[PDB]
């Protein structure tokens, strides 16, 4: 099934729905994995993953759904159970859901076979690549993680690409664009949006994997270009890719920019640097003296505003994690210790709500929020929340929502 969690902002009071049977969610007995919670025109998408058949699934009514027997597993040894057939059977289409509000009720299913599923991949973890654009034009992207399956007919033929569903349309409109043609070749491991119909796509420089290695390199997608066909420009200005070890998993956007977290190879220290999709050029901004970016954004209160700029340290014996204020992305340096700081603890994500709270997701292990108060300062809210492990979150209306599949046990 799939287990849904609220956190509510202005009450802070957290909620768990009624378990969402994940069992025949398509129509063709496998169970899903939702990926991305994206509002947009008063509605959620959300592309609901395959994973294949449950141990009930390939059971059911004598191997009903069971379309290559010769997968299910015979015995238990990203692990598996006597009984299941991990991955998809069907990997040449995409599915999308669409529900009316947060109550996740009467989903709109539609489905297109030009792409693989809407997911980016890497080791256990799901990468939103569905969004909208300012119009309320919604752009599904799929990088074919699939490509990369051990067996043959769990593969896709799909190259890379992305089709769209129209502002207030309940299926898929004409468009389509083949990403690993306009690219040169390559794939993405995640995307993001970043103003009016741009689009920034961190691209692999080798092959598809699970690891996520060498997605070291930068591409500005203009969804309606080139005629509402597509236009990709590689963005200059970076770090070269052999320099660079990761990159912060959600940028920051504002006034027409995107602000991301680079983190090169060892001194060398975490920077944050402006992609301008006009000019697909990257200038670097800000020094982050610590290990790492975890969360950039801003929070304001009453007649103070500033730039929050999550950073990890980690020792040779700890780890840590501190909020850093900051005026500016685009020039000077923030270190841990001058006073501006406020220490946290690590946190499995960051998700900022506006320009309110920022809200450190942790499951296990505890959840918190911060916001600023009147005098400019960071301070953490009230009420913490215990919440279950989740593989993609978001935010609609006043909640922020986690999402992940769950297995049914008698005990």
């Amino acid at each position: 099934g799939i287990a849904i969690t609220y956190l509510h902002v202005t009450d802070q009071i957290m909620k768990n729905r009624d378990v969402i049977r994940g069992e025949n969610f398509l129509g063709n007995g496998e169970y899903v994995t939702f990926a991305g919670i994206l509002e947009a025109n008063n509605k959620i998408y959300t592309a609901p993953i395959p994973m294949g058949l449950s141990v009930y699934g390939s059971a059911f009514e004598d191997g009903k759904w069971v379309k290559y027997p010769e997968l299910v597993k015979t015995e238990d040894g990203s692990s598996y159970e006597k009984g299941e057939l991990q991955w998809t059977q069907y990997p040449n289409e995409a599915w999308v859901a669409i529900y009316n509000d947060e109550n996740f009720n009467n989903p709109t299913l539609i489905r297109t076979d030009k792409i693989s599923y809407a997911c980016g991949r890497m080791r256990s973890q799901y990468y939103q690549t569905i969004w909208a654009a300012d119009n309320g034009d919604v752009y599904v992207f799929s990088p074919s993680y699939a490509k990369i399956m051990d067996a043959d007919v769990q593969k896709t033929n799909l190259p890379a690409g992305v089709v769209r569903i129209k502002a207030g349309a309940t299926d898929f409109d004409s468009y389509y664009c083949n990403l690993e043609e306009l690219s040169g070749g390559k794939s993405f491991l995640r995307c993001w949006h970043i103003t009016g119909d741009y689009f920034l796509l961190q691209m692999y420089t080798g092959e598809i994997n699970s690891r996520g290695t060498g997605a070291t390199r930068m591409a500005v997608f203009k969804a309606t270009g080139n005629g509402d066909k597509g236009e990709l420009y590689y963005v200059d200005g970076l770090p070269e890719p052999d320099r660079i070890s990761s990159f912060s998993g959600t940028p920051f956007c504002e006034n027409g920019v995107a602000y991301v977290g680079v983190i090169p190879i060892t001194t060398n220290h975490p920077a944050i640097y402006k992609i301008d999709p006009v000019t697909h050029t990257a200038t670097k901004g800000l020094t982050v003296n610590a290990t790492g970016i975890t969360a950039i954004g801003r929070l304001a209160k009453d007649s103070h505003s500033t730039y929050v700029v999550s950073a990890t340290v980690t020792s040779a014996n700890s780890t840590a994690n501190y909020l850093l204020a900051t005026s500016t992305l685009e020039s000077g340096s923030v270190t841990p210790g001058n006073n501006n700081g406020f220490e946290t603890a690590t946190g499995t994500a960051w998700i900022f709500y506006k320009d309110q709270y920022l809200y450190r997701l942790q499951y296990n292990g505890v959840t918190t929020a911060y916001e600023l108060n009147t005098n400019g300062g960071i301070a953490k809210r009230s009420n913490e929340y215990t919440i279950t492990r989740f593989t993609t979150y978001g935010i609609f209306g006043e909640n922020i929502i986690s999402s992940s599949a769950v297995d049914a046990t008698f005990t």
